[PDB]
């Protein structure tokens, strides 16, 4: 059960989050989630879904219910950077059978109004939703995935092509493209045959800057990430595969992986799921099998590769799809647990500090991923006033406000004549208090941590 009951916003049902576990030292700030439901029937009944900004206790403190099953359906949402100013990016769009998506990227500043939308170039019906990346210079990573006639095995076959672009996001303008197909051979997959769907052959689900400007293009279904020139379009290396250029070190091979990065001690970081469902791969995985958040050395120059550091699950997770990891300012490690509803923050150390999962067990997120996050509110706090047996409790709550520490309670016989007459603190989404005297009309006003008014809600009618 997640639906989140709130009486001054009977609109928003956000899903509840179980956190097992929150030792001090959990970074500051908010992970930001876009939880969903694969049911494509029943999925819009049993969960509003959408972008959600939640705190160290799984409390919302953004949440807007923009997704809507497999008609809109939301993913892969975090924070970016547009021109130097934090912006919201969040993909929206169809999902399709053959396992990817048609849909466009949102961005949204820090006052929650869309400012761009990030599309595919002209000529593609959409952008796929696994990965857009906001590169320094204002570009954007975006991934097409669209079925190709394509000869493999001497015998023409349907293939999922995986196009590149990078888009110039003000103006909408391609700069490049990178076609998968005429750099990345069919039969450097390891994806088994699935009758009747196109042969997702490779299946691109990160895009990526390394430092010197190149791309890092994690490739789920060839096991392989690509080193791509920004603009030639040659693959500069291959790290994993059939194709592998490194050597690797014992326990550094990755497999069916997610999320790579590089990460600014030098590592890589590769999500790595070591598994996938059971008809894409032969058959079952290994016994005993779980996916780790793994940081690779990797030495470009020598092309040898070894694990620096690697962290599980507490909770045994095999992740046969999705997931995320982050390295983070203070040297923790955030993991999203991906086809499994859990996240969890580590110390560099390996002690687990928060461990978390979503109360209904279908539910997921593609990623985990925390930030710190200001947002600046444009409308009001909303307020509910309702009245008891010997008193009455006044409910508050405003959506997408991060600095609220206080909430000033105000009563009075008619909207004109309201005066202060208790403050409380902040203590979830939506707070509620007590105030002996029932009167006829209340309003609140949020409060930051110095006292100063952040907004006022309009008077409400006490019921
Ligand atoms: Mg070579
Ligand atoms: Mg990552």
């Amino acid at each position: 059960g997640h639906p989140l009951s709130l009486v001054t916003r009977p609109d928003l049902l956000p899903p509840a989050i179980d956190v097992r576990e929150s030792a001090p030292g959990t970074s500051p700030g908010y992970v930001f989630l876009a939880p969903k439901t694969g049911d494509v029937l029943q999925g819009p009944g049993t969960l509003q879904s959408g972008p959600m900004i939640v705190d160290n206790e799984g409390e919302p403190v953004w949440f807007l219910p923009r997704g809507i099953g497999a008609l809109n359906y939301v993913t892969a949402f975090q924070r970016q950077t547009y021109r130097g100013e934090p912006v919201l990016t969040w993909w929206e769009g169809a999902p399709l059978p053959t396992g990817v998506g048609v849909g466009y990227w949102v961005v949204m500043d820090q006052s929650y109004r869309e400012i761009a939308r990030i599309r595919a170039g002209k000529g593609h019906a959409g952008a796929d939703l696994h990965d857009m990346q906001i590169t320094p210079d204002n570009t954007a990573l975006v991934l097409i995935a669209e079925p190709q006639l394509h000869r493999v095995d001497g015998h023409a076959r349907l293939v999922m092509n995986n196009i590149v672009q990078e888009i110039d996001i003000a103006s909408g303008t391609v700069l490049h493209e990178w076609d998968s197909l005429r750099h990345v051979d069919v039969d450097e997959s390891y994806l088994s045959s699935i009758p009747l769907l196109p042969y997702d052959y490779v299946h691109i689900n990160s895009m990526s800057v390394d430092t010197d400007g190149n791309l890092l293009l994690s490739g789920r279904n060839t096991h392989a990430v690509y080193k791509v020139d920004r603009h030639s379009g040659d693959i500069i290396w291959r790290l994993g595969g059939k194709k592998n250029d490194f050597t690797m070190e014992k326990g550094a091979s990755f497999a069916w992986q997610h999320d790579v990065s590089r990460e600014g001690d030098g590592t890589l970081s590769v999500f790595d799921n070591a598994a996938a469902g059971s008809i894409e791969t032969g058959g079952g995985a290994p016994p005993g099998t779980v996916s780790r958040a793994l940081f690779l050395s990797v030495d470009t120059e020598a092309r040898t590769a070894r694990v620096d550091r690697s962290y599980t699950s507490p909770d045994g997770l095999l992740s046969t799809s999705q997931g995320s990891m982050q390295l983070l300012p203070n040297g923790n490690v955030l993991v999203g647990w991906g086809s499994h509803g859990y996240y969890t923050e580590y110390a560099d150390s390996g002690e687990v500090l928060m461990n978390a999962s979503f109360k209904d067990p279908l539910v997921n997120s593609y990623r985990a991923l925390r930030f710190p996050w200001h947002g600046r509110p444009t409308d009001s706090p909303a307020v509910a006033g309702r009245a008891g047996a010997h008193g009455m409790t006044v409910h508050a709550s405003w959506n997408g406000a991060t600095e609220v520490a206080s909430w000033r309670i105000l009563a009075g016989d008619t909207p004109q004549s309201l005066s202060g007459v208790k403050e409380v603190p902040k203590d979830a989404f939506e707070t509620s208090a007590t105030v002996a005297h029932t009167s006829s009309y209340v309003a609140v006003q949020a409060l930051d941590s110095t006292g100063r008014v952040l907004g006022t809600s309009k008077a409400s009618r006490v019921r």
